[PDB]
């Protein structure tokens, strides 16, 4: 691997899309995390083989990763952080046993306060338009490097909401630097 893409969710947004049935994500107000994903030549490293997910490894960490890491779509945060270990994280555990890939992804969210960055700039959210440039600069400003954003299109109206901000970091996962891949245009509701 050579670098680290710190991936967090807007909740809400990403709710929005589920047009049917429950969506706990709907009632959370601040961006939580989605995965701590090992990058190399600009590609996603997934199901490497390693331990298998134990969550005694991590029970020092059950109140941050309630509060930080919930599963938005559903109600079972153990399995969705099972499936972020087994599906991302092994891909790191020549370096970050399961215990340090998690305390990780918990100091990365605690360092890395998106709302806080853009509130003070009157970029919050607020359900309205944003542009790509500048919402990537108030992050650039605050944290050193580009963030890349996601969006995500509603297939009804054809609007482009955010949906998740990555933070790019070296190999060492804790040094910030550029990511360099958007999905989103020019503008978006935010
Ligand atoms: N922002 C933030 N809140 C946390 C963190 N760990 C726990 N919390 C929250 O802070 C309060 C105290 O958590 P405690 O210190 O008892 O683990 C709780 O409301 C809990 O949801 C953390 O790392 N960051
Ligand atoms: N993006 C996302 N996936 C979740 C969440 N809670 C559970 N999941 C599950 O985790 C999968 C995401 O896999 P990933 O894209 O991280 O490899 C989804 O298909 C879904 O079944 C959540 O809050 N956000």
């Amino acid at each position: 691997m050579d670098s680290f893409w710190f991936v967090q969710q807007w909740p809400p947004a990403v709710c929005s899309f589920q047009k049917s049935g429950s969506c706990p994500g709907s009632g959370l107000r601040t961006f939580t995390i989605h995965g701590l994903w090992p990058q190399q030549s600009g590609t996603s490293l997934t199901n490497c083989p390693g331990s298998p997910f134990d969550i005694t490894k991590i029970s020092h960490l059950q109140s941050q990763l309630n509060t930080l890491w919930p599963s938005v779509l559903r109600a079972n945060n153990q399995q969705f952080w099972s499936h972020e270990w087994t599906k991302h994280g092994t891909c790191s555990e020549s370096t970050f046993n399961q215990a340090a890939y998690f305390k990780l992804a918990v100091d990365m969210r605690n360092n890395y306060d998106i709302i806080g960055a853009l509130r003070p700039h009157a970029a919050g959210p607020n359900g309205r338009t944003k542009s790509r440039q500048a919402i990537k600069g108030f992050l650039k400003a605050k944290f050193g490097k580009f963030p890349g954003l996601r969006c995500r299109t509603d297939p009804q109206t054809k609007v482009s909401y955010l949906v998740e901000v990555v933070a790019c970091f070296a190999q060492d996962g804790s040094t910030l630097i550029d990511c360099t891949r958007d999905t989103c245009g020019a503008n978006f509701i935010f």
